[PDB]
């Protein structure tokens, strides 16, 4: 009889999306992901590494690389995520797949990894709350479905985030992970924030609200571009900027053993 993976990895919500502030916050995190098949910056070591399917190896150079390198896993992941944002456009931005083709990659090369012992999450998508893209995904023949739904929480306010929650549990009914999250007027043309105090503020509440709410069992604050000169969690000359400091002192708190 096998044992499954507890859907929060070793005991811990918080990760990182991506791995430029991962030495200053890898003592309060359990996890980090990075867009690619296998997560392997140094500064992660000892963390879980959580594998994923980007795309089809259609929209862009790094794209059609991290399918190959998905293709040639010698190994079996604890936990493997799907598409990123096949519901967005751009070369090597968001996957750009439709449902038909989705499903193809994903009976192909992503459940047999769930047979083997993997947890399995699901595509996330841009639509955050709008989506139609993983209702109509979730309606067919995959030989497994996913343990986890996978959502991009992309909004200036905590009403937005708990709209977001609350749509993602009462369609799929299933844990979430939050797998990228940012203070963006989502609504305005996809204008990132960019006043220091509202952000530092933004991140308290919303890690403090990630951690109380039971549906939520991962979170990870994204570095990512194309997201303002203020939200990076890192300075130009390298060191931890005010925006990676308040997601330090507020996953900190949630660290006590």
């Amino acid at each position: 009889e096998f044992a499954q993976h507890p859907l929060t990895p070793n005991g811990r919500k918080a990760g990182s999306a991506g791995d430029t502030a991962l030495a200053f916050w890898k003592d309060h995190l359990s996890w980090w992901h990075d867009w690619t098949p296998a997560p392997s910056s140094p500064k992660g070591a000892g963390l879980v590494p959580v594998s994923m399917l980007w795309g089809g190896g259609n929209n862009g150079q790094k794209d059609a690389q991290r399918l190959q390198q998905f293709e040639h896993l010698n190994s079996t992941p604890a936990y493997v995520m799907g598409f990123n944002e096949p519901d967005c456009s751009g070369a090597d931005v968001s996957a750009d797949i439709d449902v038909n083709t989705g499903v193809s990659l994903w009976n192909s090369l992503i459940a047999p990894m769930g047979q083997k012992g993997a947890a399995l999450g699901s595509p996330a998508m841009c639509r955050q709350k709008d989506e139609s893209w993983l209702k109509q995904f979730n309606q067919q023949q995959l030989t497994k479905s996913w343990d986890f739904t996978s959502i991009h929480i992309f909004k200036s306010d905590m009403t937005g985030v708990q709209a977001d929650i609350d749509y993602y549990w009462n369609t799929y009914q299933k844990p979430l992970w939050v797998t990228e999250f940012a203070c963006v007027f989502d609504q305005n043309n996809f204008t990132p924030c960019t006043d220091q105090n509202q952000i530092n503020q933004w991140i308290s509440d919303i890690v403090d609200l990630f951690e109380a709410n039971e549906h939520v069992l991962a979170y990870a604050y994204t570095d990512g571009l194309g997201l303002g000169s203020v939200w990076p969690p890192v300075n130009s000359d390298g060191s931890l900027s005010q925006s990676g400091q308040a997601y330090l002192n507020a996953i900190s708190k949630y660290h006590s053993r």
